[PDB]
Order: C-alpha cells, then structure tokens, then sequence
C-alpha cells in the first residue's frame, strides 16, 4: 500500500504537509486543538476540511484526547453522523510520528442558519435518526447544540463534534453520580422546542438561573427522583428552593403541532429512566411522513476499555499510529 506523494506549504505560519490529492488549502480556523484548511480532495472530487492537529502528544492527557477522538471518527458510519473521509501522517514510521491530519466532508452552515412545521419534522428525526446509531454504539455525545449539528442545502443533516449551557441535561448539570444516553434526548427536546416557538428554551443567564427555568416547566421532581439525577450537593440545593408545579406544554406551546407537542413532554422529563428513547422516538406519531422501521440504522459495537487505561504518552501515541496505518477509507 503506497505512500501518497506529499508536498510540503506554510499557510498562516503553520505548516501543512499533505499529500498531493488535496489542493487549494485555504485556511478556515484555529484553535486550541488544531487548525483547519477548506480543501479540494482530487481524488473524491468533494470539498473537504482538513484538520492538523495541534501538539497532539504533548501531555498524557493530549495523547489519549487525540487517541479518543481518532477512535470515534473512525467508527463512525452513518449519513446523520459526521464521518472520517481520510487521516494521514506525513511520518514514515512511528520514530517520525508527531503529527495526524484528520479530514471531513466540508460542512460551514449549521442549524441556526434558518433565514415550518414540516422542516422541524424532517430536521428532528434526521437528529433523531443519527441518535439511535451513536447510542447504539453505546456512545453518549453529552452537549448537543445547534452548533454541533451542519445542515446542507437540501435540509440535510450531520451530528458533528462529539461553551452554551441552554441544552444541557439536568442530571449533567446538577453532577449526578451517574446518567445515560437519554441526555441527548433533553438536547434534542430543547433544540426541538426552539425550532417551533423561535426562542430558546431554557436561556439561563448563569447555572441557578437555568435550573430555575428548568423547574419552573417541568416542577420540582420528588423525593426519589431527585436524588437520583443530583449530586448530594444539588439534592440539598434544590430541597431548599421553593417548589413548583409542572406546567402544561402546549398552554407553553400554544400553536406548534399537537403532535409536536406530546414529543416535547416525553423528551423534557427529569426521570431519564421514563424519558423517551431516540428509537422509540423516531417511532412516534409526530414522524410518520419520515419514519421507516428498516432504514434507521444501529451501530457495530465500539469498544471503550482503554477509557479506563493509565498509559503513558508513548503507549497513546503508538495505539493512534496503529489507527493511522489500520484506517480504511469509506466507499467513496
């Protein structure tokens, strides 16, 4: 398996080592992690980000990010998930290795480009829809936000990204000793919601402010469920606020679907072993012009145990060199 032809260019003082299949670099964005150039892939004929990361290896904790995140871009396969079109290094061995360049589809407009109850039907279950595939996986994304989700011409949508706190779930901000994949289903009940009425849902100022609007919805939960979706701390914070009765949605609501509606109470719930699930939600009423049972794909299994793994940076580096030369471009 050949080496690609590499040629070598200073763009905004940093280097870019690629091979000769992505032409016209432009620079598009820095940042702590890496910089990123739009590029033409010659070879695919699609526009493209290519991403350099930046001191990939510097610290232990720097190799594993690196590690992790080369490991889920990887798995991903899914046309409502961001996936991994290419990664390279111009190294010739793992001696060499110091740099990884990741590349995407070129994505630039995200959910908040809105400038229609049908399009929120075709919007949400496309979120939905990749959902059920990441959490298949058994992987959480944990900050879903219109910020994380690219939206082309054609309303079609791609989870990206795997600092607002308007979408957080409850159980996340209040430190709960442990949660599931339903807090994603909050994200999508908050993002759901802004689609319909055009203002955010829940715009705390600060993280009490949040809570209180949270509460004011929703009610405060009882004894049972608030203890487990808080951290001792929040348990007592909250037990010493006043309390407050659920409202009815759709009175909130007044004039989104009635269907849009009774998805919004099954989603925006505190108890997240009641709140519905990304499957059983694609399965709902609200998506029948979308749903279709035998083309909402799950996910192969992905395998986390190096989560828990102490290893040094040179152990991080040569398992990210493994997936380097182990990658195997998609059909395409």
């Amino acid at each position: 398996q050949e080496r690609p032809t590499f040629y070598r260019q200073e763009l905004n003082k940093t280097i870019w080592e690629v091979p000769e299949r992505y032409q016209n670099l432009s620079p598009v964005g820095s940042g702590a992690y890496g910089s990123v150039c739009a590029a033409f892939d010659t070879k695919t004929g699609l526009r493209v980000a290519v991403k350099k990361l930046s001191r990939p290896f510097q610290s232990i904790i720097h190799a594993k990010r690196t590690y992790r995140e080369l490991r889920l871009l990887k798995h991903m396969k899914h046309e409502n998930v961001i996936g991994l079109l290419d990664v390279f290094t111009p190294a010739r061995s793992l001696e060499e290795f110091n740099d990884v360049y990741l590349v995407t589809h070129l994505m630039g407009a995200d959910l908040n480009n809105i400038v229609t109850d049908d399009h929120v039907q075709f919007l949400i279950y496309q979120i939905l829809r990749g959902l059920k595939y990441i959490h298949s996986a058994d992987i959480i994304h944990r900050d879903l936000k219109p910020s994380n989700l690219a939206v082309n011409e054609d309303c079609e949508l791609k989870i990206l990204d795997f600092a607002t706190r308007w979408y957080r779930a409850p159980e996340i901000m209040l430190n709960a000793m442990h949660y599931n994949q339903t807090v994603d289903i909050w994200s999508v009940g908050c993002i759901m919601a802004e689609l319909l009425t055009g203002r955010t849902l829940f715009p705390g100022t600060d993280h009490i402010d949040q809570l209180k609007l949270i509460l004011r919805l929703v009610g405060t939960p009882g004894a049972e469920l608030l203890k487990k979706i808080s951290s001792e701390s929040a348990r007592n914070y909250i037990q010493s606020l006043t309390q407050m009765p659920k409202m009815n949605f759709a009175n909130v609501f007044i004039g989104a679907n009635p269907l849009a509606v009774d998805l919004l109470e099954k989603m925006l719930v505190l108890d997240s072993d009641k709140r519905i699930t990304a499957a059983q939600a694609l399965a709902h009423a609200y998506f029948a012009q979308y749903h279709d049972p035998d083309d909402e794909p799950v996910a192969d299994p992905y395998d986390q145990s190096f989560e828990s793994r102490d290893l040094l940076i040179d152990e991080w580096k040569s398992l990210t060199y493994d997936e380097v030369i182990s990658f195997v471009p998609p059909p395409l």
